[PDB]
């Protein structure tokens, strides 16, 4: 136990467990609690993933289709400091100062992102404990390019649970 934050989620493939910051970006965590604390994560999903390199998620309720997010916090990815294929982080969104509430779960050694040139998008703040392999059985089902969502699990994933660990 010792103290250490844990998403943890259940997913129809098995139960796995995230780990997120919380120093590095106190508003946001705040954020997702208040979605985490219930009412979100119960039944969506995990639209897919990339093979064995990252998986997301939480988003569009099981097939795909927007619950109803837009609660604009502000700056993300410039908060993650480094790591590696383990590390969870959040999306964005066109305007810039927004990633209301999703996120998307790694595994290969990244770093490429890592807000320093010409570029910013895909904000951080976890990790992953234990249940990587679930993530990656998850990540080995079949497929398919949807339309919009390239990658999206055919035969979709359904989230069984979300709790946080003091």
């Amino acid at each position: 136990a010792k103290g250490d934050p844990h998403v943890l989620l259940t997913t129809s493939a098995g139960n796995i467990e995230l780990e997120l910051d919380k120093q590095k970006a106190p508003v946001s965590v705040q954020n997702f609690v208040d979605y985490v604390n219930s009412g979100f994560y119960n039944n969506t999903t995990f639209h897919r993933v990339i093979p064995g390199f990252m998986i997301q998620g939480g988003g569009f309720t099981e097939q795909m289709q927007q619950k109803k997010p837009n609660p604009p916090i502000k700056n993300e990815a410039d908060n993650g400091l480094r790591n590696t294929r383990g590390t969870i982080a959040m999306a964005r969104t066109a305007d810039k100062d927004s990633a209301t509430s999703q996120f998307f779960i790694n595994v290969a050694d990244n770093a490429f992102l890592d807000h320093g040139q010409r570029d910013f998008g895909y904000a951080v703040f976890g990790k992953v404990v234990k249940g990587m392999d679930v993530a990656d059985k998850i990540s080995q089902v079949p497929t398919h390019d949807v339309g919009p969502y390239q990658n999206v699990p055919s035969k979709p994933v359904v989230i069984l649970s979300a709790k946080v660990l003091p």
